[PDB]
């Protein structure tokens, strides 16, 4: 051990430290400075800068021998505290830069890192300064973060007045529509949010931390587990197994669809008979650190038959593969889409006819935070489970059963979290840190480590898809014939849903009288299935969108007409049947078509020999809603204090729970003149908050911004006093009338489509758009550059528009991704962020430009549509069309790794 | 465990907390908020204060439980922070309350919750609130804290500004005698300072946390010790005993006078074969934490042949008594007195004689801060200590032989420290985490509950007094008798040197020609001795100051007015035959006089039937030094940026060593206009600071302040350039001249006092003093209230002012505590604050007025002595004589406990 004077933040520190600990411990552990964020924990998210003697560092690969006597450290606590912000914060503020706030300390400390050296950076220096420190954003597409740190900087030189970071009222009062901060920024610009991780360092002692024991094949029927040298190493309280739970030890799908072969209850909690996939958890070790638990965790020894495994959908459906789930054929789930006329005749004579077959992979989630979970058996004899959940209800019912507690009996509440992108729309650690509080009756706490976030989390599934098109030679599109395979590894949870969306989603945006499609779901031994934003349009749109270009190129048409020409418009179904509600296609087209000429001409100027550039375009629909007549509720509580809660389990993924919340209240409550500052927001809980839903679907400003805004209606009639005006609280509770209120939404029109068929009217709010895509392909290399992106969107009316802006950049970024750099194939090369192709700043565009065309919704509160999904609908085809508009190559399977590029260049 | 969701400074905290838990150990624990300070853990000190809902209360004392959600909670972190200070924390610097700083947080944050319920409080007012809240201070008596508080209180209400609250510069630019704030204080009023029990909360996960197994009977022989079932409980390491002692387990005295009968050598670190007294530590249990190290150590089992105690010094020193160390006489040390004639021949013809048998006990030094230490095995293979230490080198050879180290393996450092008052003179916790440390080679940590630090650190030692005097009808003193029994308890490390004190100051004051007397120094099994500030004096100056005014009393002669004919003049000299440096004790009884006089005519003014009012006076000297030639050294440094270091080993307790550096350095290197702020100290550390010496003897100011100077000096003529002016850091390093320059210093004149006749020189510079103590006396129930107390201070010449009213305030307050209610003679009911009878505010009265007349001293630096001891050499003296002139009562065995003087009265 050494003693190391030290100063931190400003203060003299007199440490005592391992010469060999990492300063990312010292600070958070030793110090309680958990405004040093870690993720990675590999030196590749730049989550944990910090200053040192005037250099940006990550904090988490600097050990602290590298801390000479008399350093000086500056982490985001010592750059600004709430009431005391630096302008850096107030800009990230200003800007929304704080989506999920997880990277915002980091990147604020690196800001301030550059600053010091440079105060005047160009936008490219500030590009520059991020991929050099690789400050890593997965909700934001970076944009929002160079524009704060220009606006800090002129501040800071003095060049601008810093009361302009403060947000200035619209001064009707109107924060619908505006660009008013969200409830949340301050704390996660100065890292006083806790997240899980630094929930679990402030816990208190006695408190045990969990480590899994996992499977290093990838199916295996297990013989036994051997914990006695487990046991014997320091720190270990127990190792808990299957014989350890309470209830069924399984998760169920719950909504598992009837002509499903499974009965969606084969999802073990803690593996009992056999390993489904690698890391599949056989055990948790309990002990009284995370690194002793570990280091215990490798001591455990299982003994298992290992056997064959199925490692792609195509493997696994062949007629005589061996069923995974003894009893259940690993081709599980089918769903036809039969719309309109028989489609063999009508190709056989069309004009035109073009097919293709395309491929859509493993999409990995990749959220700076890895997962995170705790849990505890509380005073009153019930079992609390925090963590990364964004559907609270949903996953109590699909664990219940398993742990063996009756649904009143266990409270489930979303912690703050740092990004999920859909994965946590299904349990992952709820149920094992639930049994681990349920067998030792004390805390337990449990962090996935990125490998195991990787690893052990589900991801997008891939689609192995043929699509083909029947047209006249004027373009007019007369049918469609779709086949898809779903490959949703082990778990069989709303993998049926997710085929459904196929029906949905194959072709969606023009008029297709006839269609016959198939869609089927295959069990296989790679990752299990996991919600991807977008959730089966990524796949069914790359497949539909890049047809459609093929299509125009065997016409000798223009792309962007072809899809002006079969575009929506009054009359015109979906492909399940459904009338869309609005019709923004025609009118967005037409508000890009002069900019696509512009960056046709622009391409077409700047190609030189080695370097080609090409512009490509595509349409997005996805729904508001989960299928069917889908509801929410909340409560609008009138307090003493004068304030007003909106209580609602709306879930925050860090996309902005509490501004939607807060905006669509405030315009709900404009008659009584509320301000935005009086209105709360409720964190998730299962115990005291309403059934809102979870946040998948792009679903929560429809059926919760409805629901909301009928609570508020409602409170306003509660409050309205005969003549005019409101009364007070204290008028209220004189006359002994109610202050807390109910308001309850249905979609009622909407319809489950059907089994045979596909046929129905699934959502009653979609989500519309139009990608551009501009690129540069290196010819000698394969390597292609997004150099701009655009997307028209219509989402019907705006709640916050840094809210919606930020969402689209972040979707957009996900995209380019998607296209070109990011799968999960490789079990260990993919399980870090630069071996599964994270994007860094460099590789998404400055130049992301969004047009909003909104055509006001019918059954939207204040006309609003969602957005969280429809950003990464297809702007992974919108890139392979414009790869395909610069070199004359197409890939057909994502995503376009430079080799492959290169293959296609010179066959 | 239950979730609660409150606001701590200004910030939502999402709380995971057992309802059981004390709100004191969330705080520092969990959320890292280490300027809650906790000393005595059982609500009686107010070091934990907070405010909660806007009360103050204990959060020593408070479970989570009492915290309702929402609740609101301030800290003294919330209270203000370096470079944003509180007008409380201002005052509070500007005003000297942070002496060892301990209580600073509480009583600040008390303070907060005062002026937000009573905005202009009187004097009183504040007194009533602390008194109410108990927040207690054992070093600054109290005056300091509501000055403070008072001037906030002014700023705050708009009538007088806060940059009044700023220390202003002289403008001559000199600090040497100024009341320049302390450079620590900042640290101390913020809570930003880490003492010894912070850090241990700051240390990595892997330090062992120690508990000691200890003796529940007072003398043993041990037969075995089981640690069988402590192994096996929670958290458990491992368990030391003797066997794991690598040396001779044992503390050497050091010093040990070759006439004392015992080798020194007596004082185990662990025991081996016997118990000697209540609380020796046989074992160490090392655990993850405080809490199962102490669970654990309940469980291990001693086999023990308990044995006789002997427990007091009488009872121990019985000519029959059994020898508590098998072959030394329990009587093992005796210091004759002889100087002049005979005296029984001058006894015979004297005019007037009296003879007193007097007591003063054990006292409990009650620092709010317990006992606490840590240790560890450098990377260096050195092992390290971390403690309370005020003699780092005397400590390391006190300890090293029997630790099993050379000198050079070992290296002491003094941790920030929350007092002393002298216990840290003595080894405490040193060795027991030496020895841990080596044995485990892991870092071990050791925090002492308030129990422990009352029943197992020393004492000051009881001494049994008989003197009388031989005087002339018209005052003069011709000859005094002495006779005193020391009682050390078991270890005998300074008990010598603590009877030869009562040579040299039993009649301190007056010029005594012919002295005939005998101390003796006996092992007991009571507690040990440590040193306690005024290390003999309070028991010798008790004695003869009451014994003046007894003879006095019998020639019918002012009290003062006996002491002006004898006072040190010209030509005189004091007991050890030597004259004094100055003589300033009849200016100070003149300047004194006045004040006496009207001081007796308000007592006989204010007197009633049932409260008698009573004036007394006494005088006090002691000495500035260790015996003999004793000597320090210091290193001036110029540094690259223009700072210069003075590095010593002066530690501090708290009384200042921090401001004592930088006054006298700034003094001496005035010619090269050196600004205060440049100037920087050092914390002791054996291995790179010079052995400047303990901080015993009131010395530092005179050995080191001496030091300093002649490094300063030294400095100044390494920078002087040929022609004048000074040379630059920049300019010294490129002529390759040096930058760190040595100075040294030696009271050469000085001899130790002889071991047949204890004459000699013992000291080149003494402190003078004469107390005045006003007190009432309800004589229905005995209870004495001390109203007033002046001292008449001649320290030379001020280094800082805020330092030495500091001081003085602090002793004065001690004295009334020994005079009225503190002993530790009942192990049990002495345990606690309370139950020994510390000093609440309400017992120091607000008037404490001190007057300096000042003498410069011919061998202090610009003139200084010493301060620390000298307010409590006497102040016990003059407040039982103003009890004897209130009511005509005499206590001659200290403390005056209400039913003791009710007794008397009754006689
Ligand atoms: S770079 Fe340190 S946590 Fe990612
Ligand atoms: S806001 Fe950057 S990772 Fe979420
Ligand atoms: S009153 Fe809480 S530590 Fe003393
Ligand atoms: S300053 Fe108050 S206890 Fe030391
Ligand atoms: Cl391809
Ligand atoms: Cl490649
Ligand atoms: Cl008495
Ligand atoms: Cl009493
Ligand atoms: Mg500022
Ligand atoms: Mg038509
Ligand atoms: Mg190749
Ligand atoms: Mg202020
Ligand atoms: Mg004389
Ligand atoms: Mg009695």
């Amino acid at each position: 051990m050494i003693q190391k004077v030290i100063t931190v933040n400003g203060i003299e520190q007199n440490l005592f430290v391992d010469a060999e600990a990492l300063l990312s411990d010292v600070l958070r552990q030793q110090l309680g400075l958990t405004g040093v964020k870690v993720g990675c924990e590999q030196g590749q998210c730049g989550a944990c800068s910090v200053i040192l003697d005037g250099k940006v560092v990550r904090a988490c690969v600097t050990k602290m021998k590298r801390v000479a006597d008399g350093a000086q450290i500056t982490t985001i606590e010592g750059v600004g505290q709430p009431e005391n912000l630096h302008p850096l914060q107030k800009a990230w503020v200003l800007h929304g830069g704080a989506q999920c706030g997880f990277c915002s300390p980091g990147f604020i400390v690196s800001a301030k890192g550059l600053l010091d050296t440079n105060a005047d950076p160009s936008r490219e220096d500030v590009r520059d300064w991020f991929q050099k420190h690789r400050n890593a954003c997965r909700c934001t597409g970076y944009k929002p973060l160079v524009d704060a740190v220009m606006d800090a900087a002129a501040v800071i030189n003095g060049k601008k007045p810093e009361t302009d970071l403060e947000f200035k009222m619209p001064a009707d009062g109107r924060i619908w529509g505006s660009k008013y901060p969200r409830p949340t920024a301050v704390a996660k610009v100065t890292g006083t949010l806790d997240y899980g991780a630094d929930l679990g360092l402030k816990m208190p002692a006695g408190t045990l931390h969990l480590a899994m024991v996992q499977a290093k094949v990838s199916h295996a029927n297990i013989k036994g587990i051997d914990t006695s040298e487990a046991l014997t190493m320091p720190g270990v309280h127990s190792v808990i197994t299957h014989k350890d739970v309470k209830g069924k030890n399984r998760i169920t799908g719950l909504i598992t669809f009837p002509t499903n072969k499974g009965d969606g209850w084969d999802r073990p909690i803690l593996c009992d008979e056999k390993v489904f996939q690698y890391g599949d958890c056989i055990a948790l070790v309990c002990a009284d650190s995370e690194a002793n638990a570990r280091a215990a965790a490798e001591k455990v020894k299982v003994d298992l038959e290992e056997l064959p495994a199925y490692m792609s959908g195509p493997a696994a459906a062949a007629e005589d593969a061996i069923e995974i789930h003894p009893g259940t054929p690993n081709v599980y789930f089918e769903q036809p889409i039969v719309k309109g006329e028989d489609t063999g005749p009508i190709f056989a004579s069309a004009d035109v006819t073009v097919e293709g077959d395309f491929y859509v992979g493993r999409q990995p989630h990749m959220p700076i935070e890895p997962d995170v979970a705790f849990a505890y058996m509380g005073d009153d004899g019930k079992c609390y489970i925090h963590s990364k959940s964004i559907g609270v209800h949903l996953h109590l019912y699909m664990i219940a059963p398993g742990v063996g507690l009756e649904p009143d009996q266990l409270v489930l509440v979303a912690n703050p979290m740092g990004g999920t992108f859909g994965y946590k729309f299904s349990p992952t650690s709820e149920a094992l840190v639930a049994v681990a509080a349920m067998a030792t009756g004390r805390p337990v706490h449990l962090r996935y480590n990125y490998q195991q976030q990787q690893q052990y989390t589900g991801k997008r599934s891939p689609w192995e898809m043929n699509v083909k098109f029947a047209a006249k030679k004027d373009g007019t599109l007369l049918a469609m014939e779709s086949d898809w395979l779903v490959d949703h590894g082990p778990y069989s949870e709303f993998g049926d849903l997710l085929t459904l969306r196929g029906a949905q989603f194959i072709g969606a945006g023009y008029n297709i009288p006839n269609i016959r499609g198939l869609g089927r779901t295959v069990a296989t031994n790679h990752v299990w299935g996991s919600a991807f934003r977008g959730y089966g349009a990524p796949q069914s749109m790359f497949a539909s969108e890049c047809l459609m270009d093929m299509l125009a190129e065997k016409l000798g048409m223009d792309p962007l007409e072809l899809r002006y020409k079969n575009a929506y418009r009054p009359g015109d179904t979906n492909p399940t049947g459904q009338e869309p509600e609005v019709f923004s296609l025609p009118d967005m087209i037409d508000q890009l078509r002069p900019k696509y000429q512009a960056a046709l001409e622009k391409a077409q100027k700047e190609s030189t020999a080695t370097h080609k550039k090409g512009v490509g375009i595509s349409i997005g629909v996805y729904g508001s809603g989960l299928d069917g007549p889908d509801a929410s509720e909340a409560w609008a509580e009138l307090n003493a204090d004068g304030t007003i809660t909106v209580h609602t389990a709306w879930e925050d993924h860090g996309q902005g729970a509490d501004i939607g919340c807060v905006g669509t209240a405030h315009e709900a409550l404009r008659p009584m003149g509320v301000a935005p500052e009086k209105i709360k927001f409720t964190w998730p809980n299962t115990a005291t908050t309403p059934n809102s839903g979870p946040s998948g679907g792009s679903r929560q400003q429809v059926m919760t911004g409805n629901a909301i805004r009928v609570a508020c209606e409602n409170l306003l009639k509660a409050c309205e006093k005969p003549g005019g005006g409101y009364y007070t609280y204290d008028e209220l509770k004189a006359a002994d009338k109610p202050t807390k209120i109910t308001g309850n939404w249905t979609a009622s029109g909407a319809t489950h489509c059907d089994a045979v068929t596909g046929l129905g009217k699934p959502f009653v709010v979609y989500m519309y758009g139009v990608f551009m895509a501009e690129v540069t392909v290196d010819v000698a290399t394969g390597q292609t550059t997004v150099d701009g992106m655009t997307l028209m969107a219509d989402l019907g009316s705006l709640c916050n528009q840094l809210a919606t802006d930020g969402q689209i950049y972040g979707g957009l970024a996900q995209g380019i991704g998607l296209a070109l750099s990011e799968d999960f194939e490789d079990i260990k090369k993919h399980a870090t962020l630069v071996g599964a192709g994270f994007p860094f700043i460099k590789q998404i565009p400055d130049k992301l430009d969004i047009v909003y065309v909104n055509h006001p919704r019918p059954d939207g509160p204040f006309g609003a549509s969602g957005v969280g999904e429809l950003p990464l609908t297809s702007p992974h085809a919108a890139i392979i069309n414009a790869i395909k508009s610069a070199t004359g190559v197409r890939i057909y399977r994502l995503p376009a790794y430079p080799e492959k590029v290169l293959e296609a260049l010179k066959a």
